[PDB]
Formats: structure tokens, sequence, C-alpha cells
């Protein structure tokens, strides 16, 4: 039972390969979950599944910088469930970051923070019980 | 130079005699300012200076339950400046949270949450640069 929001420093920085698996439960008045890829108070990669934006579901994604969101990519395949476990893994390619969810494919996000090496931590927050959050190289 | 949003978490909870010291520069297009003492799934206190409600500044501070803001407590003594330092420090009181910027006394926040060892972390986050996050107790 890890405390949330949950901080994940990525020692060496984000690099090609890195693959990050997230192991939890969505509460089950759940309202929002965060990952946030952090450069700085730069966010290079924000992944934010909203259970109630206006009573839909909803999962964006986006990037910080300058304390500036820029364009908001929105999908609405959400695969989470309120009061169920989930699987997020996190599969860093050299143009874009590859999201799965329970093993699924979700979506891709290609790098706007072109400085890969610098993000530095991977911040996790919002509506979970988190289980295990983990990096290695494949 | 700590990361925003920052999370402190505080080992053993909050209990009256706390002292908490947040130090750090406003940015200077700054918008909010947010410190939320956190209590599981709520917001125990909320501290919310705002720069631009409306072309004014205001500190408005409130409690989250299940998702639902509260009494909105709103004043208009407003002591940050923008890309100007700052010192936040907060005492736990049995009674209030006591609240002095820039050495100052600067409001008291009545204990909305009782269970006051419950409050596990201090969420600080905003358009700040923040330099120190710590707590000790008096
Ligand atoms: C709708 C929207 N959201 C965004 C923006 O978009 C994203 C990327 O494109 C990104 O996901 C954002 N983001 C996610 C997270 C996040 C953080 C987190 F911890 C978890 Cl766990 C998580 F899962 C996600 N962080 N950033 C998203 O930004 C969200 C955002 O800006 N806000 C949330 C919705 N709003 C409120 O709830 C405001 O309500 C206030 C309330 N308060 C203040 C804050 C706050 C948060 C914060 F981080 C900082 Cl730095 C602050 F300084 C303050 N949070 N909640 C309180 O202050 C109460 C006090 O009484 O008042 C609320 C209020 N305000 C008004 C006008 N009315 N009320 C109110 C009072 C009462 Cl009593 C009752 C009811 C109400 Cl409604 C605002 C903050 N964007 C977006 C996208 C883009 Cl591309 C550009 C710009 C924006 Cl804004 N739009
Ligand atoms: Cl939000
Ligand atoms: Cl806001």
């Amino acid at each position: 039972p890890l405390i949330v929001p949950y901080n994940l420093p990525l020692p060496g920085g984000v690099v090609p390969r890195m693959l990050i698996t997230i192991l939890g439960t969505v509460k089950p008045n759940a309202n929002r979950i965060a990952l946030d890829f952090q450069r700085g108070n730069d966010v290079a990669f924000h992944f934010n599944p909203r259970f109630n934006e206006n009573n839909r579901r909803v999962i964006v994604c986006n990037t910080k910088l300058d304390n500036n969101w820029g364009r908001e990519e929105r999908q609405s395949v959400f695969p989470f469930e309120s009061g169920k476990p989930f699987k997020i893994q996190v599969l860093v390619e050299p143009d874009h970051f590859k999201v799965a969810v329970n093993d699924a494919h979700l979506l891709q996000y290609n790098h706007r923070v072109k400085k890969l090496n610098e993000i530095s931590k991977l911040g996790i927050s919002g509506d979970i019980d988190l289980t295990s959050a983990s990096y290695t190289m494949i």
C-alpha cells in the first residue's frame, strides 16, 4: 500500500527502452488519476483519466511547459473501472511513449519534450490505491 | 529547486505544535498557489491565494470532503507579490491552523476535519519556484 501522491524518481533519467509498470486499484468514488513525467516543473507527459468530466469518462494527455498546458490529446476508450484493479505500462520509444492498460495498447504520446534524459521522475497521483510502481529496461 | 507540485508527507500525522515552513518565489505572471493539507481523499485545509480572480487578488480557504468543497473563507489582505520571495509558516493549534506569511500573522482556519492526526501530507502547488518545504515540532 504505497502513499499517493507517489513519487517515482528515475535515477538515471528516461531513456528509450525504459518500461514502467504501475499496479493499483481505482478508488470506489474516483474522479481523476494522473501520471506525470517531469522535467523540472515542466510535465513532459501528463496522462490523466477523468471519470467525471461533466458526467463523461475521457483520457486527457498533454505537456506543461512554463506553467502553460499545450494541445490536449483526448480519447474516449477508457479502460479503468471504479473500485477495480488496473495495470498501466509505459514503454519509452525514441519518438513516443506507448501506454498499455490491462495488457492492451491504449495510446501513443509523441514526445514534445525532446530532452528525454532530463525527465527525472514520474509522479503518480489521484484516486487510486497504489500497489506497485517500478521501472526497468527491456 | 524542488519540483512542483510537491508533496511533503508528514510522518506520524499532523499534531498540535507542528510547524510547517515553505519558502519560495512567486512566478512573475502567477495566477494561483495552493497548499492542501490532505486526509485520505479529502482536503482538510486548502489555502489558495488567487492573483487574478476576475482581476482581484484574494485568498480563499476551504475544506474538500467526498469531493465537495464547503464554506469558503475569503480575505483581501494579500501578502504575495509576483516574482518576489515569500515565506509561509503554518502552526497547528488544537482549534485552528495559524498561517503567517513573511513572519506576519495572516489568518486562522478553524478545523473542520477534526481527526487531526489523519492529516498525513501537505501538497504544495501552483505558480511558484519552491525552494524549501519542511516540518518540525515547536
Ligand atoms: C477543466 C480543465 N482542466 C484543465 C487542465 O487540463 C489538463 C491537461 O490538458 C490537466 O489535466 C490539468 N491538471 C490535472 C491535474 C491533476 C492534479 C492532481 F493532483 C490529480 Cl490527482 C489529477 F488526477 C490531476 N493538475 N493539472 C487540468 O487542470 C485542472 C485545473 O486547472 N483545475 C481543476 C479544476 N478547477 C477547480 O476545481 C477549481 O476549484 C476551486 C478549488 N480548487 C482550486 C484548485 C487548485 C489546484 C491547483 F493545482 C492549484 Cl495550483 C491551485 F492553485 C488551485 N483545485 N481546486 C478551491 O479553490 C475551491 C475553494 O473554495 O474553489 C473552487 C472553485 N473555483 C471556482 C471558480 N468555483 N469554485 C467552487 C467553489 C465551491 Cl465552494 C464550490 C464549487 C466550486 Cl466549482 C480549477 C483547477 N484545463 C485546462 C486545459 C488547458 Cl489545455 C489549459 C488550461 C486549462 Cl485550465 N481545463
Ligand atoms: Cl483536476
Ligand atoms: Cl485554479
